[PDB]
C-alpha cells in the first residue's frame, strides 16, 4: 500500500 | 491525498 | 484500488 | 475526487 | 469500477 | 506525509 | 455499496 | 461524506 | 470498507 | 477523517 | 486498518 | 492523528 497525505 | 492499495 | 482526493 | 476500484 | 466526482 | 507499507 | 452524501 | 462498503 | 468524512 | 478497514 | 483523524 | 493497525 502507498498513502500520500497532509 | 492519494491512497493506492489492494 | 486507487483513490484520489482532497 | 477519483476512485478506481473493483 | 471508475468514479469521478467533486 | 507518506506511508509505503504492506 | 457506494454512498455519496453531505 | 463517502462510504464505500459491502 | 472505506469511509470519508468530516 | 478517513477510515479504511475491513 | 488505517484511521486518519483530528 | 493517524492509527495504522490490524
Amino acid at each position: 500500500m502507498m498513502h500520500f497525505g497532509n
